[PDB]
């Protein structure tokens, strides 16, 4: 599924994100949008052989299980698939636990480099919420 912009946002708080471990709704927004495009299918493959998942692009390496990622973990204890879903909750969920994880938000390298420390509020901006 393709969300729309205000789409997401609405599903992110209805979801539990609006300013979980302090991040503004639109910081959600702004990663899913450079990530995935807001689109819960997506995949990519990375350098070091694991896959990034869903409409965060969740990794293999360490957050869920896809089969074919060596030595990997799968903290969020479901596999991949689960992150590719029209109904966005695993992600949301396993989303918790890694913005949780010590680095904040920091931890979606998009993130810092396309939505940290600017307007995020734009992203939310027009939408019924
Ligand atoms: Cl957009
Ligand atoms: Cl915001
Ligand atoms: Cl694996
Ligand atoms: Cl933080
Ligand atoms: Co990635
Ligand atoms: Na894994």
């Amino acid at each position: 599924k393709v969300f729309g912009r205000c789409e997401l946002a609405a599903a992110m708080k209805r979801h539990g994100l609006d300013n979980y471990r302090g991040y503004s709704l639109g910081n959600w927004v702004c990663a899913a949008k450079f990530e995935s495009n807001f689109n819960t299918q997506a995949t990519n493959r990375n350098t070091d052989g694991s896959t990034d998942y869903g409409i965060l692009q969740i990794n293999s390496r360490w957050w869920c299980n896809d089969g074919r990622t060596p030595g990997s973990r799968n903290l969020c204890n479901i596999p991949c698939s689960a992150l590719l879903s029209s109904d966005i909750t695993a992600s949301v969920n396993c989303a918790k636990k890694i913005v949780s994880d010590g680095n904040g938000m920091n931890a979606w390298v998009a993130w810092r480099n396309r939505c940290k420390g600017t307007d995020v509020q734009a992203w939310i901006r027009g939408c019924r919420l």
